[PDB]
RNA sequence: GAGUUUGGCUGGGGCGGCACGACUGCUAAAGACUAACGCAGACGUCCUAAGGCGGGCUCAGCGGGGAAGGAAACCACGCG
């Protein structure tokens, strides 16, 4: 039974600085400066003009870590919300997410040459035994006694940080 | 002023159309062949890759999630 642990399997952050050109640059050094390491562009799949993009361009960017250096990442994060997130944010396969509205509120002081960006922090968990999904020979699946569930995940919460789930 | 020519198919001929070379499905009666100015369409091009080969991947769509974000922006999990 230490193989059932639940733990971070990986952390998503991206910003959607909505145009490409100079805005991007501007939050693709936030999250090398925030996290650590160089982000990746997105590009648009069609183009519409009530939201005034094109199909091919970025729009945002986005980053994934994993380890130990996430876990202190969503420490600080989750301190901005007071530790405590609507219950509604749970799904059925134990993710939660939230957003962050203003840059600076975790870290990196002001600069105003690059301005203050939202943010987007996505949370993914997981017990051991989930590599014979992504493995390549004799891939299969993982079955139901493993697979973190919506209550598994919410009290996993209550017992790291001591939060409180509203509503 | 001289010599000569001014196609064919066709429910008569002419006007119109091309069933005049040629591809796909049906008419066609469970091997092949099989008619009508029968039905529904397409051809006289285009491509230095839209050709050849090695490697890595999965598509249309649906379900639960995520600051401004809405019917439609992007991230990402479970199925397909």
């Amino acid at each position: 039974n230490p193989m059932r642990e639940i733990s971070i399997k990986k952390l998503s952050i991206h910003i959607c600085a909505r145009e490409s050109g100079a805005k991007l640059d501007r939050a693709a050094k936030v999250l090398e400066q925030l996290t650590g390491q160089k982000p990746v562009t997105s590009k648009a799949r069609m183009t519409i003009r009530n939201f005034g993009i094109r199909r091919n361009e970025k729009i945002a960017v986005h980053v994934n870590v994993s380890g130990k250096k996430a876990y202190e990442l969503l420490n600080t994060a989750l301190r901005v919300k007071e530790y405590e997130l609507k219950e509604s944010c749970f799904s059925n396969n134990g993710c939660f997410g939230f957003g962050i509205e203003e840059h600076i509120d975790l870290g990196l002081k002001y600069d105003p040459n690059i301005g203050i960006f939202g943010m987007d922090f996505f949370v993914i968990l997981a017990r051991p035994g989930d590599r014979v999904s992504k493995r390549k020979r004799c891939k299969s699946r993982v079955g139901n006694k493993q697979r973190v569930y919506a209550e598994d995940a919410k009290k996993w919460f209550v017992e790291n940080f001591e939060g409180v789930l509203v509503e």
